């Protein structure tokens, strides 16, 4: 059933707003698994439209270049969740990674990069990066 053209207007808000979300931060790293927590895109509309309508599914891909951020960038994982924990990685690294969004079939622009260092297969790292409250010098 392929006519054509099907309200491209709302093609170009996708290809704005699905790539108006923020970096994914890493948390609780380890060994190769990590806990990537992001959120969602801003809606620009304006309000022009309900605040009930807007999508949720934003399909979200996570993308890492074990290499570095000018190399090549592969899949991981690819969901509708917000947060997601990685797999098949590589302890004792460093590299960057990054979300992107897509809906429709419109794939938009990833956010910035996350450079995150994952601990050794073995339990060395002594304790994570967490920041409990300022601290006085």
């Amino acid at each position: 059933g392929s006519s054509g053209s099907s309200g491209d207007e709302e093609t170009k808000a996708f290809e704005a707003l699905l790539s108006n979300i923020v970096k994914p931060v890493a948390s609780d790293i380890q060994a190769r698994t990590v806990v990537l927590t992001w959120s969602p895109p801003s809606s620009l509309i304006n309000g022009e439209t309900d605040e009930s309508s807007v999508p949720e599914l934003y399909g979200y891909e996570v993308l890492i270049s074990s290499t570095g951020k000018d190399g090549k960038y592969k899949s991981v994982y690819v969901g509708e969740e917000t947060n997601i924990t990685l797999n098949d990685l590589k302890p004792a690294m460093d590299y960057h990674a990054k979300v992107q969004a897509e809906y429709n079939s419109i794939k938009g622009t990833p956010s910035e990069a996350e450079i995150f260092t994952t601990l050794s297969c073995e339990p060395d790292i002594p304790n994570p990066p967490r920041i409990s409250g300022p601290s006085s010098g």
